[PDB]
């Protein structure tokens, strides 16, 4: 049961690694302590290990300081939990749903539930 998560998780938090080069662009734009490293991330990642990387939430893409970073199981069935990356490097994993899949693997779901910070 428990291990399924925490391998479930860091599968698609691999995916949600590359979200962590999105969201390390913007640590590297705000805090740059080298000027030389130039940094353009870019997420290709709408679907993976089961799961959805979708840009959604307070915006679609790198606009204002936060970066939105969402992986939501596809089935939230064969996947309790959901993995959401925000700019502080940190997933969020939550039994509820924190949004939809828009790539139509197989299946769509909508509930809420439990909680839980990830660092």
């Amino acid at each position: 049961i428990s291990e399924f998560e925490k391998a479930k998780i860091n599968a698609v938090r691999a995916a949600l690694l590359e979200n962590a080069h999105f969201m390390e662009k913007f640590y590297l734009q705000n805090g740059r302590f080298k000027q030389t490293s130039t940094k353009w991330p870019s997420l290709p990642i709408k679907e993976a290990e089961g799961f959805c990387i979708r840009l959604n939430g307070i915006a679609r893409g790198a606009l204002d300081s936060k970066f939105m970073l969402k992986a939501v199981a596809i089935d939230k069935d064969k996947n309790p939990f959901i993995i959401k990356m925000n700019e502080n490097l940190v997933t969020f994993i939550c039994k509820k749903s924190a949004s939809s899949c828009s790539d139509g693997l197989d299946y769509f779901k909508g509930n809420d539930k439990d909680c839980k910070l990830f660092k």
